[PDB]
C-alpha cells in the first residue's frame, strides 16, 4: 500500500494494482501537460498538470465509493468495484493532448476537421495500450478482478456507453455517476480539480467534498438507483456551482488566456506539415496524425512546444516566429465577443465567413475562438433513500489601422450570421 | 502598472521597468525549469517553476525597501533604490539550469570537474545578455536610472562583490543583504520559496513575513548598517527556521527524491557529448558547454530531458534508458548514508573520482559480487540575527547502486562501510 | 485602537472615541444582528456594536484612499470624519433582535405608524449629540455643527450637508456600501461561511468617475471578478442564513411573545413617562433602555399578566416550535378565512483610460396547511 | 437523524438524540446569557461568544477524543455507552458558571460571603443533577442504553472530579476516561481545546495548535503506574504550539489591566444590589434564571435603593474606570485585603509520549490623584507584607 503526498488531498494510499498502472509510460506520459494550457501564461502559478489531478481524481472515486459502500452495506458494492471505480478516475484523463482541452476542441477541428475526436475517446485507447503494453490484465486478475468483464465497466465510466452499460447491471447504477457524471454536473473528477484549480489560481474554493461525502447516500428516484445529497446540506451544493462559475468566468474564459492558446494552436497548424512523430511500426505520423496510433500519442506532449522554439530547422520558421511572440508579448489583438442567440467541425470556415463580410483585410490575419461551458437528487431526515457557446474573434494585425477594421467587419458577420450586437 | 495574480503573495505589481525584463526569452526561459527539479517525482504538487517564484522575490524586495523607506527617511531610500532591489530579486535566479540544483550541483562537476561554475554567476551572465538583446539599457534612463553604477549594483546584489562593492557605497550597505544574505541567511528569497514550496509540498508553514516587515528597521551595529527584528517578534522569526527545516528534512533530502536526481544527471553525462544546442554565431554546443555562451544557454530548460526521452538516435541508446528506468520506477537503490564531520569537507572536483574510491575499497570479508565504479552513485548534498527593544530602537554522503539483486546491494553495502572506515567518515547507520 | 478578528487593528481618532463612550452607542452591544438566527446558528453571537464601529473604519478606509489617489477630489478633513462618523452612527436606531423588530413587531403593533430602523437612527443621534455634549468637541476638531451633524444624518437616510459636487462621499455608507462589506464579511465569520470578497483590494482599486455626468464610485475592470464573488456572498448569506426557514421562525415567535407582553410591559422614558414596547419608538430616552433584555425579562418574569407571554418562551428553550405548512397585519385574519410570515430583500473604469466609464405560513398541522393552498389561489398567489 | 449543527470552528456537530434532550431545557439553554470571556468583551469587541456554543464544542470535542481511542484500541473496552457518558460530561461541563463567567464564583462570591466555599464546578453538578429531575431525562437515559445510577454519578466525577482509588462511578482499567473532559495533571483535555481555539476566533489571535492531529496520534498507555492519554515524541510540535496559544491568550486577553479592571467593577455593583443574588447559589430553581441578564437589571433600574450601583454601571459606559495602581492568598482572606478609603484589589489566577498568582490594585477615584496616595499605600503594603517590591 503505497502512499502519496497531496496538496489538496493530503496522503493518498495506491493499492499495488493502481500503483501498477501509475509506474507506465503511458501514465507517466501525464506530467508533461499543463492542466490549464494557455492558462499558465496569464495566472503564473497554475503549472500544474494532469499527472498529480489523475491521482486526485482517483482519490475521490476512491473516497466517494468506499463510504457509501459503509453507509449502506445493501448496496452490495465489493472490494472488486472498488477498485474499478478509482482506476477508472484514475485513468480518465490519459487522452488529453498538449495543453489539455487546447488540443481536442480547438486544434484538431482546425487540422482534421473530417474527424470526429474526442480527449474521452483517447482515454479509452490509452487505456488498453497502457495494459497491452505493460501486461496488467494478468495483475488485475492477480488482486481478484475479472479483465475481459471489468475493463469494460471502466472504460464505460471513462467515455461511457460503448440498459446502456455492459459492464455492469442496472442495480449499481449509481456507480457511474461517481467518475464522470454528465446529468447532475457532479463527479470526483470536477471536486479534484475544481479544488486544485483554487488552490494553485489563487481563488478560496467553498465547496467541500469531505462532507458532501460525509451526507452522500444513494437512492432510488425515477426507478433508478443515483447518488443524493441531504436536504439541510444543499448549501455546499450551491458554492460548488458559483466555484464552478467563478473558475469558468475569471480563469478559463480569459481574455488573454484563451487568445495565448490560439497563438499556440496556430503555431501548430504551422509546423503540423514538418515536425514528425514515431509511432508503431516505425511509421511517422505529423502532429495532427499523431491521435490514430498510441504508441506514437504517448509521445505527444508540452514537449512540443519547446521543440519548435528552439529549432533551427528552416521548415518550421514561420511557427518558429509565431512563438516568439508569445514569449516577448507581442500577441493577437482583440475585436470583440458574441453570443448565438456552432459545431467543432465547421470552425475551419469561420475565417473565411469574416473577411467577405463587407484597408484590406484577408483570412489569414484572422483568428476566431469559440468557447463553450435543480437537476441534483435529495433525501430526507424522515423518508431517507427516496429523491451555453460563447464567440470571440482576435486579430494577427496589431497596428490601428487593420483593427479597426476587423471590427467592423465583425460587426457585419454578426449582424448577417443573426447573432447580439457586440 | 501591470498586475500579477499570484497564489503566495496575491497581488504583484509590477514597474514598467521590470516588465521589459519580463517579457524576453531569457527571463521566460525560466518558465520550464522546475524550482524542485528532481522532487516533481515525489511530491506531485511540486509542479511549480523558478518563473512564478522568480516574480515573489522581486515583490518582495519591493515590499522590504519600501517598508524600510517609508519608516526611516534619513535612510535615503529613492524610487531608484527601489526599483534596483526589485530588479534584483527578480533576476536572482536567471542562471538556473534544467531541474535547478541538479545542473551547478551534481551535473556539471561531474561533466566539467576543473571548471568552477555557480548558477550566481550564470545569472550575472544571462543579465547582461538580456538587456544588450532586448536593449533595456536605455529604457532604464527613461524611468530615472543609471545604466554604468546600476548594473554593476544589481550584479552585485546577486553574485556579490566583485568596502568591496562598487554600485553602491557602505552608508547603504543594508540592501546587499536583502536578496542575498550570507551571514544569517534571511532574505527576501527565503521568504518566497519558504512559502511556495510548503503551498505545493504540503507542509505546514508558521512564518509571517508581512508582519516581519512591519516590525523591521536598519540599525547600527559594529560601526556598520545592518538589517534588524524586533524583541517582540523574536518568536516568528523562530516559526521560520522551523520551515526551514521541515523544508529540508522532508522535501530537499528525500531519499528518492535526490536518487531521481542522480539518475537524471547520469542520463545528461552519457547524453553530453551527442546533444547539440545552437549558440551564438552558429556555435554547437554540448549540454555541459553551454554554461560558457548565454545565447546557446537560453534553449536550456527542463526540455532537454524530453529531448533525451523522445529521441529515436542510438547513440542516445544508454542516455534514453536511464531516464525510461524512471517511468518504470525501476530506480537506483539507496544503500547507506555517511558524513565527513571532523574530517575536511568534499570539494566539487573530486566528485567524479568518489565512485572510483568506493568500488576499491576493500570489504573486510570476501563477498561472492564484486562491483566496479560505474555500478556506485555517490551523491554529495549540502546545506547571526540582531534585535532591537521598543524604547531604544552540514554535508550529507549517500551511496547508491545501479544494480539491484539483494545478494548484489550486500556487496555495495560492505563495500561502503569500508569506504568510511578507510577514509574516515561516519560509520553507516542499519 | 481596537483589536478586531475581521478589521484587525482600528484607530480611533478621539472625536470618534467620545461619541463611542456614551450610553446611547455602547447601547448596542445588546442586539444580537442576525437577531432570532442565534437560536438556529451558535455562533452568531454578535451584536451591532462591534458591527458598528466595522462600518465607520471601513468608510474612513474608502474616502482617504479616494483621497490619496486623487487628491483633486477635494477630500476634506471634515469628509473623512463624517463618513467614519456616518458609518459609525448608521445602526444606532436597530431594536431588539435588529430586523426583526422594525420588519415584523412594529407593523403589527401600530400598523399605522412607518417607524424603520433608519429613521430610528436619526432619532437616536440627535438625542444622542444634544444629551452628551458631543457639538462642542466637533467644532473643536474642525467641524461645523449646523451643515456636518446633517451630512451625517443624510448618509443615514440634491442634499444640504453636501452639495452635488461631492456626492461620491453619499454612495459610501448607504448605496455596494462599506456597510456591506462588514455584515457580509461579518457574517461569514462567524456563521461560518466563505467570504470570498476581499474589500481591502476593492479600497485598493476603488476610483471617482464621471458617468453621466455625475460623480460616482466605480470598480476597476480587471477586477470585475471581485463584485460577482460578493454577490454570491450576498445571495449565499440570504439563503442560508436570513432566510432560515427555522431561523424567520423563531423570530416570528419572538414577535408574538413580545405582543402578549406590549401593554403589560413599562419602561420609563422622558419625563418618568412610562412607554409600552411599541410605543417606546417614538420617545429617544425610552428607547435606549429597550434592548435584549426585553426577552430575558419576559422569560424571568413572575407576573401573571405575563403568564401567556412567557409560556410561549418557555415553548421555544423547550424546542416546541410551530410547525411549517408552506410558501408563496390583515393576514391572518385572510387564511383563516378560507374555507404567516412576510420576508422582503455598476460603474467600471478602465486601465487605459482612467475617470471615464417571499410569503410563508405555519393532525392539526396538516388541516391547516390544507386550509392555507386555498388561500394563495384567493388571492392569486403560486402554488406551495 | 443524527441532527447536525452548523459551527464556526468545528464546522458541523453531530448529536446524538439524548445530548439534544439535554440540550433544549431551561437549564441548559440557561449559557445562551452567559458571556464567555465576561469582562473581556468592553475591552474585546470580537469576543461576543457565550458558554452555550462553547458546551456544543466541548460536547463534541469529547466524542472526538474517546471514539478515536476506542476504534485505534477495541481492547480498551470503550463501549458506544462509555462514549455518551463523556459527551454528557463535556456538554454540561459549564452548567454551574454565573454572569461573566469566572468573575461569578472567583472575584464575587468570595466578597459576599466569603464563609461560602463555592465553584462553579460545584454548581454544574447542583445544576446537572436538577435538571435531569426538572426535565424527566432519567427515561430517556435509560431509552439508549445507559444505567442511570451508575452513569450519573460517573459524570458528575468527569465533572466535579471525586465526590487509593477515589471514584466510585468507573473502575481503575478506565481511567483514561476521566482525563478526557477534566485533566488535572497535564492541563491537556477538550475543554482546552475548545475555548483555546473558540476565544482566539473572537479575539483575533493566531492559533498553532491542531487539536484534529493530535486526537488523531493520541494513545491511552500504562505509564506513570496509570491507564494514562499520550501523543507521540514527533508531535511535541504540535503540544508544544498549544503551550504558546494558552500563553497568548493568558499574557493578551485574561490578564488584561483594562479587562480585570471592569470584572471588578461589575463586581462591586453586584455587591451593591445585592433569593438574592449571592444566595443564589444555594437554589438552583432561581439559579437557573441568574443570567448576565443581571447587569441590565442593574443598570434599567428605577428603583432608588439601587442607584449608586446604577451610577457605577454609570461609570462603565462612560468610560470612567478605575485607576490601575501597581501589580505584584486565600479565598476567605479576599475580603480583608482592600482594609489592609475605597480601594479595590485585585487577585489573579491561572505529559506522556510514545514511540502563578498576581495581585493587582485599582482606585475608585481618579482625580484627587494623589492616584499616587493609592501607589503610596501600596508600595508600604508590599513592603509590610513582603510581597514582590
Ligand atoms: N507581460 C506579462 N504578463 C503576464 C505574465 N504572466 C502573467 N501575465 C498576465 O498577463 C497579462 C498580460 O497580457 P496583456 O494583455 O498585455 O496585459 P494588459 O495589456 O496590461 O491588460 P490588463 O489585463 O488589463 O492589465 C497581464 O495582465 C498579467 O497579469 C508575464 O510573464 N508577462
Ligand atoms: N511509485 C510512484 N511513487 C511516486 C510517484 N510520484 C511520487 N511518488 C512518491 O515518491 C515516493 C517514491 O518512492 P518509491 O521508490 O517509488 O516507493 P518507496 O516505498 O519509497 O520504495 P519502493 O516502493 O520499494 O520502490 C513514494 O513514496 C511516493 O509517495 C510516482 O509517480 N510513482
Ligand atoms: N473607550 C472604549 N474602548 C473600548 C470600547 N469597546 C472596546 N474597547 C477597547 O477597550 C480599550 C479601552 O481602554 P480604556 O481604559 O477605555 O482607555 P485607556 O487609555 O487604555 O485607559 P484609561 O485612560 O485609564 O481609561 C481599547 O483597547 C479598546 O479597544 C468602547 O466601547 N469604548
Ligand atoms: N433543537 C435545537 N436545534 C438547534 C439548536 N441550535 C441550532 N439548531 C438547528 O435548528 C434546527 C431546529 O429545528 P428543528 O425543528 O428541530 O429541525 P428538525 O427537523 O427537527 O431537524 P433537522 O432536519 O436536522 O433540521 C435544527 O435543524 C438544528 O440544525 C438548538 O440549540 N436546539
Ligand atoms: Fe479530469
Ligand atoms: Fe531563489
Ligand atoms: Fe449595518
Ligand atoms: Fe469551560
Amino acid at each position: 500500500m503505497k502512499v502519496i503526498n497531496d496538496p489538496i488531498h493530503g496522503h493518498i494510499e495506491l493499492h499495488p494494482l493502481l500503483v501498477r498502472i501509475i509506474d507506465t509510460p503511458q501514465f507517466q506520459r501525464l506530467r508533461y501537460i499543463k492542466q490549464l494550457g494557455g492558462g499558465y501564461y496569464v495566472f503564473p502559478g497554475a503549472s500544474h498538470n494532469r499527472f498529480e489531478h489523475s491521482l486526485g481524481v482517483g482519490y475521490l472515486a476512491g473516497c466517494l465509493v468506499h463510504a457509501l459502500g459503509e453507509k449502506q452495506p445493501e448496496l452490495q458494492i465489493s472490494e472488486r468495484d472498488v477498485l474499478c471505480v478509482q482506476i477508472a478516475g484514475l485513468c480518465h484523463d490519459l487522452g488529453h493532448g498538449p495543453f489539455s482541452h487546447m488540443f481536442d476542441g480547438r486544434f484538431i477541428p482546425l487540422a482534421r476537421p473530417e474527424v470526429k475526436w474526442t480527449h474521452e475517446q483517447g482515454s479509452v485507447m490509452m487505456f488498453e495500450h497502457l495494459i497491452n503494453s505493460n501486461g496488467i490484465k494478468p495483475v488485475m486478475e492477480q488482486y481478484g478482478l475479472i479483465p475481459e468483464e471489468d475493463i469494460c465497466f471502466i472504460k464505460e465510466q471513462i467515455v461511457g456507453p460503448l440498459w446502456p452499460y455492459k459492464g455492469r447491471p442496472e442495480n449499481k447504477s449509481f456507480l457511474y455517476e461517481i467518475v464522470s457524471n454528465k446529468r447532475n454536473g457532479i463527479d470526483v473528477d470536477k471536486w479534484d480539480y475544481f479544488a486544485r484549480d483554487c488552490h494553485h489560481l489563487g481563488i478560496q474554493n467553498n465547496f467541500d467534498y469531505k462532507r458532501f461525502i460525509k451526507f452522500a447516500r444513494v437512492c432510488e428516484v425515477d426507478n433508478e438507483l443515483r447518488i443524493c445529497a441531504r436536504d439541510k446540506e444543499v448549501g455546499n451544493l450551491y458554492d460548488m456551482f458559483h466555484t464552478r462559475n467563478s473558475l469558468h468566468r475569471r480563469a478559463y474564459q480569459h481574455k488573454v488566456g484563451n487568445i495565448i492558446d490560439t497563438m499556440i494552436t496556430d503555431a501548430f497548424l504551422k509546423a503540423d506539415d514538418y515536425i514528425e512523430i514515431t509511432g508503431a511500426g516505425g511509421k511517422k505520423y505529423r502532429i495532427s496524425t499523431a491521435i490514430d496510433d498510441m504508441e506514437a500519442y504517448t509521445k505527444l506532449t508540452d514537449n512540443i512546444f519547446l521543440e519548435i522554439l528552439y529549432s533551427t530547422d528552416p521548415k518550421l520558421k514561420d511557427a518558429r516566429e509565431i512563438l516568439k511572440q508569445i514569449e516577448y508579448r507581442n500577441l493577437f489583438k482583440y475585436v470583440g465577443e458574441t453570443q448565438p442567440t456552432i459545431k467543432r467541425e465547421d470552425y475551419e470556415s469561420l475565417p473565411k465567413e469574416v473577411a467577405s463580410a463587407k484597408v484590406k483585410l484577408k483570412a489569414e490575419d484572422f483568428i476566431v475562438d469559440v468557447i463553450n461551458m435543480d437537476h441534483v437528487s435529495f433525501y430526507c431526515k424522515t423518508a431517507p433513500n427516496r429523491a451555453e457557446q460563447l464567440i470571440r474573434v482576435y486579430c494577427k494585425k496589431v497596428d490601428r489601422k487593420s483593427l479597426y477594421a476587423a471590427r467592423q467587419y465583425f460587426v457585419q458577420w454578426c449582424a448577417d450570421r443573426n447573432f447580439t450586437k457586440p
